[PDB]
């Protein structure tokens, strides 16, 4: 029994990046013995969140969930050739190492293919400094494509990085630590 | 007559951050025929921030300062590797080319060393989507430091960039287009 | 039964970063049933590597050697803020997803801390060009620091990445494509 | 009297990035009072290249001639999602701070549109570890399409690069050293 959780960072309401990460979410669920949510950061408060305010229920408890994952779907769309600063203001109250012994999954979408690298360039090293234990490959589509009512070559690629994450998933309790620099430092 | 802005981007009160940025500032319009403003992002309202609503008049007033502005003096602590989410949520609202003209100053500080080249990795092409013209080296300083009351090297180097930045001003109307993909289709 | 493969990529003579390579595939044998191979690419003929001139027996072996590794070590001194153009080059002829199924090892060395993030925002992306299937934490040491005679929090986090390389490897066939887009177009 | 030297780094034969280097060359030179010329990496002796050797007379008039340059353009191929090793091997062997006081162009071509971002993201932070006074906007185009006989907006883009390039060159000695931390100790 696994916990996935499904970031989506879109400011945008009605986004095709949250319908991603949302059948993201779905095929996993589907294919593996696990349960699952998935926080939009638009529906946080807007000023607790900016300035990591906890007493608000609703933020600490999107918290204490991405904490208490064993996998992550991270989406964003591209904004100025990065993640969105709604993605990234989440991410940032995280714990130092929030994301240790966890697996992880970059989605994004954009206007243009020439976004593609964002999300290696960009979110990858983001991930890593929170002691990932295990981030496959990204997969980005455009937006103006997602309908799944996909092309069959992007529809593959989209549901190998979704295999590969449900299948990077673990179990173990050995693992939970793993990605951390110093384990015994907790996690 | 420069118009000179600083945006600052720490979630913290009374941050290093802001201080290197003004300290900056002063020294900009000390040696120029400049006037300035300091844009916290932190003072913002979150929710019209978050979501782009310039009928917020705060809002769109720091939005028109940095299109207006003929320098930009970026400023931010360095957060899971990269510049803040606050930061970066205010650079997703600008206009696409928003930067299109003007000359740029990268400035960060943050617990360690290790976080020098979050600047140039993760900032740096950032400024560059938005068709910025000139973006000067990056400086970073580790926050136990700043007190300017810093060691002379440290002083000379962070004095260094911002002459740089003040050098790379420009008055020339010709320029206000350059760094733009497309200058007739405005900036 | 593992076949590990380590790649320095120092362009000098005794290199600290070829001495961290081997302790790390040392330390990697010791602990699983692998063999293991070293290849230092300064040992390369650079015609034949400049020009992936495959007809060179040695290169080929490299090639081979790479392509056939259940997890690679790759190691190399921070210049110019990235990974050497001698450890590139060779990257560059291996074919387009040579890393599928493989867990990978990003090692660094240099003269300052303020390299750290070179591997996570330089080397990274690279690897994940190539179909990588899991590539663990980075590590990056100070070379004034090699000596292991080296700092016990140093030397805790540089075991604890190279053990976490060592459980990632993968002994099932089923694995052999994960982290490549098409499986089915080979690897 | 301005020199601007192309560096281009492909490791093929009548490469489009080596054609791509020469019509931005040309285009400069036709514009300003400039004599140019233009480093193909693949010519340089490769046993001297990877091991620095400047007893390599070839090498170090190449090595010169970049340190002496007001403007260089950079050109690569994307490898790997970024620059190649060869171009990279080159930079290696180049001063600490080999480019301070210098404009640079960076241009590179691609079989997708998917690898525009290798620029900003990858070569544009290896040109800032050397000082670089004035980095203007990356050019990237898909290789099937250079023939200039190329399409009308992106001739416009490429151009315009260009443009801003030879804008950017500086006569005045005040900016020989421009870009370097530390001014005082040479560049």
């Amino acid at each position: 029994t696994y916990s996935i959780v499904a970031i989506s960072g879109s400011p945008s309401r009605n986004s095709t990046t949250a319908k991603l990460a949302e059948y993201a979410l779905a095929h996993v669920l589907a294919r593996s013995d696990s349960q699952g949510r998935h926080i939009h950061v638009i529906d946080l408060d807007p000023k607790a969140l900016l300035r990591g305010d906890l007493s608000n229920a609703k933020l600490k408890e999107a918290v204490d969930a991405t904490c208490n994952a064993d996998g992550l779907i991270v989406a964003t769309p591209i904004y100025k050739a990065s993640y969105t600063g709604l993605l990234k203001a989440f991410l940032d109250i995280l714990p130092q190492f929030a994301l240790a012994g966890k697996a992880a999954l970059p989605l994004a979408t954009g206007g243009s293919p020439a976004h593609v690298l964002a999300l290696d360039y960009g979110l990858r090293p983001v991930l890593h400094s929170m002691g990932v234990r295990h981030v496959v490959q990204s997969f980005f589509m455009v937006q103006s494509q997602f309908s799944l009512a996909v092309e069959d070559d992007v529809a593959s690629q989209l549901n190998n990085a979704i295999d590969h994450f449900r299948l990077s998933l673990s179990s173990e309790p050995s693992t939970r630590h793993l990605g951390h620099p110093r384990p015994s430092l907790d996690a």
